């Protein structure tokens, strides 16, 4: 249920807010970073969302104004569409299918010019939608250095130590408008998902539902996307979506939502909630042990899975054959 604001400033949100969905779903544990439960959940790789990490404290105070004024005059990747849905695409794979054209288009911007695109379509009463989706990186300002310095490095830290993860990948900042989407789909790294203003819908479905959601080709550019159209699902090519089960959760200011890698997240900021702002951390994922111990994991197999796609494409020459020589290799064999 919806969190109550401090001060008697009523709910956060309401359930309104929310987009409706086929499937059900039950909660992601709110737990202190303190909890011994919180830690536990980390380690066996399951959701959690910690609420007093202060790992973006400097950053609550960040603002579409703020920003304009600190983070420098970098270029920054703005994405627009007009539906809300932002399908993540892989540039560099759509050679592979040269017929695949995307729903979004992205446009490289000034922040100021990302404001002004933002004011422009709120002034017109306009239906375009955009998100920025931009690594931090050295152009920014002084100030914004400030603030970067002064996130909790010293929680994160630890955790990146206690876990054996890799390094630090890099720093996604995310500036959304309200009701935007980002479908189902997982990535291969860990990632510590930092709200700051607004709040998100986070939908996360574990490694072993694979088979429920339907990932497009590892060679298609849309890899590690889900298929499925949430909001008007094809039970006839993906029947076994009809099986799916999502752990459910919304993050506001503060609140940090560790996603382990191979989960699947579906996001979406909230309805009439103005826009959004998040930056996630992405982690390496812990080493392979030497001695591998059986059974294996989901994410294991979906990696097996992962690496005979990559092969086949590139013993074939041609990840277009991929599929015909998969039907070849089961059909009346192990089907
Ligand atoms: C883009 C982002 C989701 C979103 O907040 O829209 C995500 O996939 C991630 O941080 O891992
Ligand atoms: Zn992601």
């Amino acid at each position: 249920e919806p969190r109550e604001e401090a001060g008697a400033l009523g709910p956060a949100w309401d359930e309104s807010q929310l987009r409706s969905y086929s499937f059900p779903t039950r909660p992601i544990p709110r737990l202190s970073q303190s909890d011994p439960r919180a830690e536990e959940l980390i380690e066996n790789e399951e959701p959690v969302v910690l609420t007093d990490t202060n790992l973006v404290y400097p950053a609550l105070k960040w603002d579409l104004e703020y920003l304009q004024e600190n983070i420098g005059n970098g270029d920054f990747s703005v994405y627009s569409a007009s539906t809300h849905k932002f399908l993540y695409y892989d540039e560099k794979k759509m050679a592979n299918f040269q017929n695949f054209k995307p729903r979004s288009n992205r446009e490289e911007m000034k922040f100021h010019e990302f404001v002004e695109k933002l004011q422009d379509i709120q002034q017109r009463g306009g239906e375009e939608r955009l998100y920025l989706q931009q690594t931090l990186n050295d152009t920014v300002g002084r100030k914004i250095v400030m603030d970067f310095l002064g996130f909790n490095w010293n929680w994160i830290n630890k955790q990146q130590g206690k876990r054996g993860w890799g390094q630090l990948t890099s720093n996604l900042l995310l500036i959304g408008m309200e009701g935007n989407v980002t479908p189902a789909h997982y990535d291969e790294q860990q990632n510590f998902f930092a709200q700051i203003k607004g709040y998100k819908r986070c939908i996360l479905f574990p490694p072993d539902q694979f088979e429920c959601l339907y990932p497009y080709p590892v060679h298609h550019p849309c890899d590690r996307q889900s298929q499925v159209d949430f909001d008007n699902p094809d039970y006839e090519r993906f029947p076994n979506f009809q099986n799916v089960v999502g752990y459910e959760t919304v993050v506001g200011p503060g609140d940090v939502l560790y996603i382990p890698m191979y989960w699947w997240h579906h996001i979406e900021s909230l309805l009439n909630g103005g826009i959004t702002i998040t930056v996630n951390f992405w982690y390496k994922g812990a080493p392979t042990p030497k001695r591998i111990e059986y059974p294996l994991k989901a994410h294991q197999k979906v990696a097996i899975m992962r690496n005979i796609e990559k092969m086949l494409g590139e013993a074939l020459g041609n990840p277009q054959e991929v599929g015909p020589l998969l039907n070849t290799m089961i059909k009346g064999r192990y089907n």
